[PDB]
């Protein structure tokens, strides 16, 4: 094994920072990115605490579809990255880079990435120590005849150089199963047997109308636990709102895939954190997002989605490393072997732990994410683990998985009920993680959680998550319900018919809207109420270390009822928020 160029694990997670080449400006002799970020400026802007855990991911976007264009652009940017000087210290500090080398089946009619040979990639790895990996993303809809062979070569050339091959894919049309050899294309299967320690496999939740979120995430987790990938994660994509035909928040009717550039702006900001929790809580450690202009920002500035949700989430997962592979294995009661494509795809989990066919969220944490691997693979390495002795490894074709009812009846005997209420909650050590799982319905949810004898009841609006940690002197609370008002994008349309017929915002129009109406002059959402009730408290708790998004929260209300040894905490906010409550339990 060649020394790894970086660590990627729970203690060293990875936030990919995408920069998409501007092919129109490339044709005019300029080297630029859509949205106006620059490589140096973007890197400089990344907070210093995050720099060790962030890597610039170049994407060739709409570079011309001709030999040389992607190599030219990439070598230009690799040079810029290599020569970077920290202006505070005057030292050359090469910027870490990942190159997007494969997308859309690398068809010559889809991408300039077609003209990037493995020979060239090897040369780049050898020339640039700061090239830490290469990325394949989104080919499920154009599954090239040689995709598995090409993936084997990407993994091998990465292993040769100590880099990572990162593949983001969704299990549409059995993509993940095929990747590992389902239909007889076994080159990548063979490559993984040798080089899995250099592989990162991620979901890509873009094709949301096909409903493969839960099954793809299950595979990513299972591939990791069974030593078919070094780590896993997800690419979470606001284009899901387009794919599913949604429009104005909470409005009725479906507009189809008709208003793309308005639609990718509309997903509530905090919902990205709800999606990201599914990665974190299940041991994933790699994060990426689209559309970059909304999720990261423009012109070397952080968008509010980035600053108030993603940045704070990613800081959290650095400060509180995700559960290790060993820990997740110890916790796993059921591991599925077999093809979700034969058992209804995402329908497998509907009314088990997801509330509908097309959602990136879960409705209960009772089973967390049940891990699986495709039928083509073997569970030999999983069984060899010292930590897998208490796992029931079950064929997907088992009677226990034959129906919705059967799945719950089986799982419920191995995963006990551990909270009450129709809300998402999952516990890890002394922390309850909670969110309202509604996607586009304006409905509050409630739950009852316990820390031993201490009872905590919560009431959450949609697009709200919280982390509640029992600490020696009370409770640490992190809350995020950040959701700006996107109604302006949908003005002039009083119904779905009218909305479908709006003028197209366009790509350039959406970037301009971000500049003019999101980076500045933001239409913030209204403050909204979260309630937290603690039962089993000695005296009025004290609040400590209150902070959050500027201008986004009223002072929390504490109403202590001595007779009933309980406090009701009322928060009115729209943003991230953190505080501690100090108290003793009543006995
Ligand atoms: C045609 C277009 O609008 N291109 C943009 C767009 O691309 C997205 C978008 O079209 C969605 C619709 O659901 O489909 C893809 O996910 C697409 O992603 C882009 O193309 C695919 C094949 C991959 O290469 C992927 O990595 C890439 O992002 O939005 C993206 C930004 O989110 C770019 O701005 C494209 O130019």
């Amino acid at each position: 094994e060649v020394d790894k160029r970086r660590e990627i694990n729970n203690e060293h997670p990875l936030l990919m920072m995408p920069l998409y080449a501007n092919g129109e400006e490339f044709n005019q002799g300029k080297y630029t990115f859509w949205g106006g970020d620059t490589l140096t400026g973007k890197w400089e802007n990344i907070p210093d605490d995050l720099k060790p855990y962030t890597v610039i991911q170049l994407h060739p976007d709409d570079l011309p579809k001709r030999d040389g264009a992607a190599r030219d652009f990439y070598e230009h940017m690799l040079e810029e990255a290599a020569k970077y000087v920290n202006p505070k210290t005057g030292k050359n500090e090469p910027i870490p880079v990942i190159l997007t080398v494969y997308t859309a089946g690398n068809m010559p009619y889809h991408t300039s990435a077609h003209w990037l040979s493995t020979s060239w990639i090897d040369k780049m790895y050898q020339k640039y120590p700061n090239l830490h990996g290469i990325f394949s993303t989104e080919s499920y809809w154009i599954w090239a005849n040689d995709i598995e062979n090409k993936a084997a070569d990407y993994l091998k050339v990465s292993a040769k150089n100590g880099g990572y091959f990162i593949w983001a894919e969704q299990n549409s049309g059995s993509a993940i199963e095929k990747a590992f050899g389902k239909n007889g294309k076994i080159a990548f299967q063979k490559s993984v047997d040798k080089y899995w320690k250099n592989l990162i496999f991620m979901f890509k939740n873009t094709p949301a109308a096909e409903g493969n979120d839960s099954t793809t995430e299950s595979y990513m987790k299972g591939l990791w636990l069974s030593n078919h990938t070094y780590q896993w994660g997800g690419l979470m994509d606001t284009w899901k709102w387009y794919e599913t035909g949604k429009w104005k928040l909470f409005a009725s009717g479906n507009i189809g895939k008709s208003q793309g550039d308005r639609q990718w702006l509309t997903e509530p900001e905090s919902m990205l954190g709800e999606e990201a929790l599914g990665v974190y809580l299940n041991g994933g450690v790699v994060y990426n997002f689209e559309h970059p202009a909304y999720t990261y920002g423009v012109n070397n500035k952080e968008s509010l989605l980035f600053s108030e949700v993603i940045k704070e989430f990613f800081r959290y997962v650095i400060a509180h490393p995700a559960p290790s592979k060993e820990k997740v294995l110890e916790d796993t009661k059921v591991f599925i072997h077999g093809d979700y494509s034969n058992k209804g795809n995402g329908k497998f989990f509907v009314n088990v732990n997801t509330d509908r066919e097309q959602t990136p969220l879960y409705m209960t944490g009772r089973y967390n994410v049940i891990p699986a691997i495709p039928g083509v693979l073997k569970t030999d390495k999983l069984k060899e683990s010292v930590s897998s002795s208490r796992i029931q490894i079950k064929e997907i074709t088992s009677p226990e998985f034959s129906s919705t009812q059967a799945r719950k009846e089986y799982l419920n005997k191995l995963y006990p009920m551990n909270y009450e209420g129709d809300i998402f909650a999952q516990k890890l050590d002394n922390r309850w993680f909670v969110y309202n799982y509604k996607v586009n319905e304006n409905v509050k949810q409630t739950g009852k959680l316990k820390f031993n004898s201490l009872e905590m009841n919560v009431e959450f609006e949609p697009h709200t998550y919280g982390i509640f940690e029992r600490i020696s002197n009370g409770l640490k609370v992190n809350l995020n319900n950040f959701r700006t008002n996107k109604d302006s994008l949908w003005s002039n349309a009083q119904d779905a018919n009218q909305a479908k017929k709006l003028p197209q915002l366009t790509k350039k129009g959406a970037i301009k809207w971000i500049e003019e109406h999101y980076i500045k002059d933001t239409q913030f959402g209204e403050k909204r109420v979260t309630k937290i009730v603690l039962r089993g408290i000695d005296k009025l708790p004290t609040i400590h270390s209150l902070s959050g998004t500027n201008n986004s929260y009223d002072q929390p209300s504490l109403n202590f009822d001595q007779k009933n040894h309980m406090v009701t905490i009322t928060i009115n906010s729209n943003g991230n928020l953190e505080f501690e409550l100090h108290f003793l339990e009543h006995t």
